[PDB]
RNA sequence: CUACCC
RNA sequence: GGGUAG
């Protein structure tokens, strides 16, 4: 207690300065008003000077006009909550009508014209509130569109009005150009990349007018990009903006554009990581059913929320026990989750996207300075995002020496909540100190315990998903004979006992039905708990009247609507979302629960444009109803990819393309073109002359030309494609070639495998003198294997890796290949493998069928090269089921040696390095899987595994030749585990070749046979392989060359020399659309052609039908049309503010699916699920339908994008 | 169901 | 068979 706290508020609501900074400036003023504020005047600029270490990121932008005189601004702070308040506005605006009176176009002028006032806010707020930049533009006619407050633009035209100047200002605000025309270039900034890319190109070995033409062409695009001229006008992007003016009378002069916090940079701060350090300095001085509550900390930046959250961490660790960027502190009764919410806009991208919803936020306010002017925006953020309960806490209460003064700070927060319809009179307010609590002051540590004691009561217990009224999203439908109709999908909320009545609501009049039975895979239970994958039976209702996306809920719990209001976040350019904004008639599909549903929207009053990376309110009105209530996390699919997300906010009352064109295209799509002889050979020959290289003369040289390994990377890249492009051309006329040669090698695949299987059974050679290198690695391999593998494949990882998948089995064929035609049909087992199948029968109540039991598998031949074929082996369906099982555990486990099989990036990436480093060598064996003998497989594997590999393998096979064979090879190609085993075998050996030669085994990577190791180890590894059966492919193992290849990426001195093969006889336009495309990608860098190859491209582009030349799609979307600039495409229909394009699609007539097998497969998937920006967890797998490939070509419409 | 590939 | 984009 000092002087009276009465007229200290007189020093507040006459100034607005800090709480204690009044009384302390009043104690040094001797009970006077004036001279106290005269202190604050000078001792407030000192504080303003302290604001230099406060980096300002947020801000506003302001614009204003008079006649035809425009002006922009960039006055900015460091928080959203400030910029949106009625205070930063009163200042920012007032310094923008100061630029109207006088054309103040010099930042330094107005920066000082308001300095005595600029401090009057920071003393009242406490942020580095400083004006940044200002500029004005004059011209004939000038308009200005402003995006909310984040971006403002000024553009001056000539022949235009609000119908135009606003629209292109919307383009300046959207497409962000830096110049007006391709002419606006400093020759220095141009001859920068004209000289910097010359090296790029000339180093590769491109003649003058190649590299020059390419670079000029690329920079012609590079300049074209920033060119406001050549830039697809945002509103109608078919045409460039420069094209719009010429078509329009008009001609713009110039343009100004500001985005807040542009070039500000600085370093991003993460709340969660930091508090770990706030806690650390203070450190050194059963019941898992407890509810989860999402709390958040909201308040001033300098009021130390981050100090409080540390106290609520460490003091909560002193008693009971202690999305990223959130802490996870506990309490005796509950389990919390505590986020920091500093950005208004970057919290709506958390409530909406659901990355961090809210169950009740905590209101941190320093008691030394009371509530700040921007507190009414914090509290606003609460009652505008729908936070249930707000808990207030006075931080730093020791700085007040009078409780009569502290009581009066409550009057400034209790009434600040009453204005925002919060229980101000009945809200909890803890007066404490966090900094004191970080120390050991338990007198103050009771305050954190007082606050933490209020989350335990004031905040309501979250209705555990079990207790919420029943609901199950229908994910699929099956009509089983003897089961009526069953639907599946993980039940979202509630319990379903068998017999209870439910409602099927989705699109049709909501129908009602009783639950006959609820079941899983292994169990056929009776009650269905929430958050479990099940299948519920329905009586008196069949398949025809249950669509997907429908829900299966308790009657009268959830109603179907089609017109609601909602808020959505749009994914930015750097989030996969559309790198183009959209306007009024945006028509996407709203992916709800399981199904997708199209529909229109609208904008709330006054917004006309929304960009990628925005929050926005809207009124969604979809096509046909879906069952809903507020809180449905719905995403926003555009053509199968999601570009938005959102939550339904409140639900309301409820309520161009050329078809002829696609039919024209479809007709030409089926047009079979015709060529005088071999088209491919001509395309490839006429391509060789495009490169100076000598063309093929006969049809033999297509697969007998050996490329030289020297010259520029250009002298190689094309000389290499020559040798490779033809290789797989199956239709070779005078080819005396066969598929029988494939069998001839398969003979040696066992003949070699026999000679090794036999000889690899005598570890003692004759006596004890000699010591071989092969045996040595085997010994080491063997020990290495088992430390990584185990004694026997645990049934834990056995059952939950086995799966029915692929196509062909000895029982089935390519037609009956889907996983549903495996549960439906009786698949064949094998003598030893029976015991497993029986276990599966004992694993469930469903039917497990074995037709024959035989130890045979069909040996066939799949097309491979033009000089040879393959010899894959079709395995029995039950062996394959378990083979894929072990291959999944023997895969995941093979990741500890750093080998990733479902990511072959990490193997062609190291083929890159080796093409330069010359230390990494790529190795290819000759017949990988077929050369792996039973002998070697036996010596290495643990005998437990070596049995699980002997039970599941097919020991005998039957050829087309009638003749049978017993497999010397432990397993052939097509076998359900061989790929993993061969990877592990080779990797095992490769590592043993490393440690034996004093070298890192962790420098070894193996992808099947595509193995990569230290170059030194090569002659050892090669001699190891000579022993252990295998044989290296001199032609495809590279150790000393400038060239390396791996996982289908070839490299020459770090340059990309990946060729492309011409495969089947080119005939239908589909085959030529594709070929042109590969040659497009192989010869282009960002829409810029290699001129030489561009000739034969345009030349054979003529071969295609008329319409089938102007039909282009951006690369990455397939080969349904030629790849080109889609901005061009005539066919491209702009529907619903989204570009739609027609492309060639293989035509299919549907076939009836095995309802039995598909259902059994559907609940088998939901057993392998259970035992196994940040929101693709709103999506799931598709239902089962079979479609036979006809022969026709249909045309499907898809979604596309710019670049 | 369509490219690429071990 | 298997990876990987549609
Ligand atoms: N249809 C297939 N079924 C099973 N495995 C296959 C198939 N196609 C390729 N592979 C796998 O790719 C690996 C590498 O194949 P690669 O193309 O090197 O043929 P290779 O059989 O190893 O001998 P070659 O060098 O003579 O082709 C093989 O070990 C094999 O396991
Ligand atoms: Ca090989
Ligand atoms: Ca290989």
């Amino acid at each position: 207690a000092e002087i009276t706290a009465s007229l200290v508020k007189e020093l507040r609501e006459r100034t607005g300065a800090g709480m204690m900074d009044c009384k302390k400036a009043l104690t040094e003023a001797n009970g006077d008003i004036e001279l106290a504020i005269e202190n604050m005047r000078k001792s407030g600029a000192i504080k303003a000077a302290k604001k230099a270490g406060n980096v300002a990121a947020d801000g506003v932008i302001k614009t204003k006009i008079d006649g035809n005189y425009g002006i922009i601004l960039e006055v900015n702070c460091q928080t959203d909550f400030v910029a949106k308040d009625a205070g930063f506005q009163a200042f920012a605006d007032k310094v923008l009508d100061a630029a109207v009176a006088g054309k103040i176009t010099d930042v330094e002028v107005l920066k000082a014209q308001f300095e005595e006032e600029r401090v009057a806010l920071v003393a009242k707020i406490g942020e580095n509130i400083n004006i940044r930049r200002v500029a004005a533009l004059e011209g004939d006619v000038l308009g200005s569109y402003q995006h909310g407050a984040r971006i403002g633009v000024l553009v001056a035209a000539k022949g235009a009005d609000e119908e135009l100047v606003k629209h292109i200002a919307m383009h300046v605000a959207a497409s962000k150009p830096e110049f007006i025309k391709p002419e606006d270039v400093s020759a220095e900034v141009v001859e920068k990349e004209y000289q910097v890319q010359l090296d790029i190109a000339m180093q590769s070995g491109k003649p003058k007018e190649i590299a020059e033409k390419m670079v000029e062409g690329r920079m012609k695009k590079f300049t074209g990009e920033v060119s406001l001229t050549g830039q697809p006008f945002v509103m109608e992007p078919s045409k460039t903006v420069g094209q719009l003016l010429k078509e329009h009378n008009a001609e713009v002069t110039g343009f100004i554009r500001f985005e807040v916090g542009e070039g500000i940079e600085k370093v991003e701060t993460d709340f969660a990581a930091e508090v770990a350090a706030m806690s650390k300095q203070s450190h050194m001085s059963f019941e898992r059913t407890k509810p989860h509550v999402n709390v958040g900390t909201i308040g001033h930046v300098d009021h130390g929320k981050t100090t409080l959250t540390a106290a609520i961490t460490t003091v909560l660790a002193k008693t009971y026990g202690g999305n990223t960027s959130h802490v996870e502190y506990d309490t005796p009764t509950r389990h919390y989750a505590h986020v920091d919410c500093p950005g208004h806009a970057d919290y709506v991208k958390n409530m909406i996207t659901g990355a961090a919803q809210m169950d009740g936020a905590i209101l941190v306010v320093a008691a030394t300075d009371g509530p700040m002017p921007q507190t009414r925006e914090h509290i606003l953020l609460g009652r505008q995002v729908g936070v249930p309960y707000i808990i207030v806490f006075l931080n730093k209460c020791d700085m007040v020496d009078d409780e009569e003064l502290l009581e009066l700070v409550e009057m400034e927060v209790r009434e600040l909540l009453s204005q925002y319809d919060f229980p101000g009179d009945d809200t909890p307010i803890v007066r404490g100190s966090a900094l004191k609590a970080l120390e050991g002051d338990a007198e103050w540590e009771a305050k954190i315990l007082e606050l933490a004691g209020f989350l335990d009561s004031y905040i309501p217990e979250p209705e555990r998903a079990i207790d919420k009224p029943f609901l199950l999203p229908i994910e699929d439908v099956f009509s089983i004979s003897g089961r009526g109709t069953v639907v599946t999908g993980r039940v979202e909320r509630g319990i379903i006992k068998v017999g209870e009545e439910v409602e099927i609501v989705g699109i049709k009049e909501t129908q009602k039905s009783t639950c006959t039975g609820v079941e899983m895979f292994r169990k056929l239970l009776d009650e269905g708990r929430a958050g479990e994958n099940v299948g519920v039976l329905l009586r008196g209702i069949k398949r025809e009247e249950i669509e997907r996306g429908q829900v299966l809920a308790k009657p009268g719990t959830i109603k179907p609507h089609t017109k609601f209001e909602s808020e959505v976040y749009i994914l930015s350019k750097d989030e996969g979302g559309r790198h183009t904004p959209f306007f009024k008639g945006y028509r996407p599909q709203f992916y709800f629960r399981t199904t997708d549903v199209t529909g229109t929207i609208e904008l709330p009053e006054g917004v006309e444009m929304v960009m990628p990376g925005d929050n926005i309110k809207m009124v969604v009105t979809l096509i046909h109803p879906i069952a809903m209530d507020d809180g449905l996390r719905f995403a926003i699919r555009e053509g199968g990819r999601t570009v938005g997300a959102g939550v339904v906010a409140k639900v309301l009352s409820g309520a161009s393309s050329r078809n002829s064109l696609s039919a024209q295209l479809r007709r030409a799509a089926n047009t079979r073109i015709e060529v005088e002889g071999n088209l491919a050979l001509s395309i490839a020959n006429d391509l060789l002359l495009a490169y100076g290289q000598s063309p093929f003369n006969s049809e033999a040289e297509c697969i007998s030309f050996s490329p030289r390994f020297d010259g520029t990377p250009d002298d190689f890249r094309i000389n290499y494609l020559k040798a490779e492009i033809m290789s797989k051309y199956d239709d070779f006329s005078l080819g005396i070639d066969t598929e029988a040669v494939a069998w001839e090698k398969f003979l040696a695949a066992e003949a070699e495998c026999a000679l090794t299987n036999a000889r690899l059974y005598r570890p003692d050679y004759s006596e004890d003198f000699n010591f071989s290198l092969g045996e040595s690695c085997i010994h080491m391999a063997r020990r290495k294997i088992a430390k990584l593998i185990g004694d026997v494949p645990s049934v834990e990882g056995m059952l939950r890796h086995c799966r029915f998948s692929g196509g062909a089995t000895t029982t089935n064929n390519r037609s009956y290949g889907h996983p549903s035609f495996k549960f439906a049909l009786p698949q064949a087992c094998t003598p030893r493998a029976l015991k497993y199948v029986l276990a599966l029968r004992a694993s469930t109540h469903f039917d497990i069928r074995i037709s024959d039991i035989s130890p045979f598998n069909k040996a066939v031949t799949v097309p491979k090269n033009s000089k040879t074929d393959r010899c894959i082996a079709i395995e029995p369906g039950w062996n394959m089921f378990f083979q894929l099982g072990i291959g999944g555990i023997l895969r995941d486990r093979l990741r500890c040696w750093g080998i990733d099989l479902n990511d072959q990036t990490i193997n062609q990436r190291r083929a890159h390095e080796g093409s330069v480093t010359n230390n990494l060598a790529t190795v290819d064996l000759s017949a990988a899987s077929d050369s792996i003998s039973l002998a070697l497989c036996e010596l290495l594997l643990p005998p437990g595994w070596f049995e699980v590999l002997m039970d599941l393998r097919s020991p005998k096979g039957r050829l087309p030749d009638g003749s049978v064979v017993t497999y010397e090879k432990i397993s052939s190609m097509g076998n359900g585990y061989t790929f993993e085993l061969e990877s592990l075998i080779f990797a095992s050996l490769a590592r043993s070749v490393c440690e034996i030669l004093d070298l890192d085994s962790s420098e070894v990577t193996v992808y099947g046979d595509d193995i990569i190791l230290p170059s030194c180890a090569v002659p050892a590894l090669r001699e190891v392989f000579k022993y252990v059966g295998f044989t290296t492919n001199t032609k495809k193992t590279f150790s000393e060359g400038p060239f390396r290849e791996s996982c289908g990426k070839h490299y020459y001195s770090g340059v990309d020399v990946t060729p492309f093969y011409i495969r089947h006889r080119i005939v239908s336009p589909a085959d030529l659309i594709l070929v042109l495309n590969n040659l497009y990608r192989w010869a282009t860098i960002d829409g810029v052609w290699d001129p030489r190859a561009h000739s034969v491209y345009l030349k054979y582009r003529k071969l295609l039908p008329k319409q089938l030349q102007r039909n282009t799609i951006p690369d990455g979307y397939g080969d349904g049309a030629l790849v080109g600039s889609v901005l061009i495409n005539p066919f491209a229909k702009n529907r619903g503010w989204i570009r739609y394009v027609p492309v060639i699609t293989d035509h299919t007539r549907d076939r009836e699916r095995a309802e039995l097998g598909s259902y059994l497969y559907d609940l088998f998937s939901r057993c392998l699920s259970e035992s196994n920006a940040i929101d693709q967890l709103i999506c799931r797998s598709n239902p089962t339908k079979i479609s036979r490939s006809t022969g026709k070509f249909d045309i499907q419409y898809i979604a596309c994008s710019s670049r």
